[PDB]
């Protein structure tokens, strides 16, 4: 009931899951409920990513146009005259949620449909990939169409980041990108103890959707796998980060 | 589950469950911190820690024994008093018979008890508390935590030998092909599995009807689910019936 006070204190739908993979607790509140996933769905894009490319095919210069630039593109707007390595549109992708990053690296791997083969490859058989930035923001209460879960986004996050879905030398990249995020300070990381590490990735989106998905360090013991979603009844709803980090308190104190 | 509360009920027993689908990390729980003796089922987290501390080929060392050390359960051991036994051919009957002289060998080998207990607290199980040797380790009442543990702390302690990154590939697959061939869970977890399901398990029994069983399970499309399924009565001499870890097993999977 904590998280219920929290959700009529915000006037929002809260979905979390979080696992401590050293003790297998976890902490649950309508977590296989569906909501849209917008940005977070950027992590799980490189962790694919990674998994057919090497190192060396990271290095591999992209190159597009004014044409290929969408709504909100902080860093490749700034090099459509040069291209940019998918090494550095990754960077962009995760650490400044650049939506023409994620379509660069989205048709690298063969578009929403193989990303969606690739996460039920996995064991993902709820995380629903259909479109491109920004569109897959379209997204209405009743529809599937580029949702996931709590516990399905955590899941395939602790897959990729955790276990042996990608070799070692990989995970690092995806963990180091992750942990220099740029958009989260307010978030997830404002609702964990001070010395804690975080390695997240933020979203937001229409009816009030604010989502951030993590894998967080204590200074003693394993990592934590947390997902913190959450919507509004209005389309136009403005969303608070104040309900993701006091969420996060929450867990933490459970765990 | 109202369903594992009725099975209590009829067998005159208490449940521990706690299993978790590494796939979807759905589980279903019934009483997962509650303490039970762990009996056998600590063997195999000793060859976890054994094949941790020794190399593949270290486990090819030969082991001399005498009549002096043998138990009260030997199958295997009392086989070989003479000729002396492999860390390997130990472990193997350990795991697959429940050999009690070959548990103490190998748990000598790795330190004691104390080391054991060490070991399991650097991956994370701070709950496990093994303190002595087969067969004393029974000798467990109720309030005591002495030789206990609980179905979530067995559960995650295996998951992180079999499955995670805590044991080499090349160990993990040892572990888990004797586990695999274990020859005393046929009537168990094994029972309450359905047909095309690979089970990798430790049974183990003891004082106040304690029955357990702790294992991998492979469905044949999808990730393993790692389950433990722990049991008790409030008779020191109670008697224990296999069909209650059947049964327990059958709900869990329909669970999941």
């Amino acid at each position: 009931d904590d998280f219920a006070k929290l959700e009529e204190q915000f006037d929002a739908k809260l979905g979390i899951f979080a696992l401590d993979t050293g003790t297998n607790r976890t902490v649950t509140y309508r977590p296989d409920e569906r909501f849209a996933f917008a940005s977070t769905i950027k992590a799980l894009t490189v962790g694919v990513l990674l998994q057919q490319k090497s190192i060396e095919d990271l290095n591999q210069r992209i190159t597009y146009t004014r044409d290929d630039l969408v709504n909100y593109n902080p860093i490749t707007e700034k090099h459509v005259d040069t291209g940019m390595t998918l090494k550095e549109l990754a960077d962009a992708s995760l650490r400044y949620s650049d939506n023409t990053a994620q379509n660069l690296i989205l048709k690298q791997i063969g578009g929403p449909e193989s990303l969606k083969k690739e996460l039920r490859k996995i064991g993902d058989e709820v995380t629903n990939p259909e479109r491109f930035e920004p569109e897959l923001n379209e997204v209405n209460p009743g529809e599937t169409q580029d949702t996931s879960t709590a516990r399905a986004l955590a899941t395939s996050l602790q897959a990729f980041a955790l276990e042996d879905k990608l070799p070692s030398e990989k995970r690092e990249l995806l963990i180091d990108w992750m942990k220099r995020n740029t958009t989260g300070d307010a978030l997830i990381r404002a609702g964990v103890p001070e010395g804690w590490e975080v390695a997240d990735k933020t979203g937001a989106g229409s009816y009030g959707t604010r989502n951030d998905i993590a894998i967080i360090w204590p200074p003693k013991g394993d990592p934590v796998v947390l997902a913190v979603l959450s919507s509004r009844d209005k389309k136009d709803a403005k969303y608070d980060d104040k309900l993701i980090a006091e969420a996060t308190k929450v867990v933490l104190k459970a765990l």
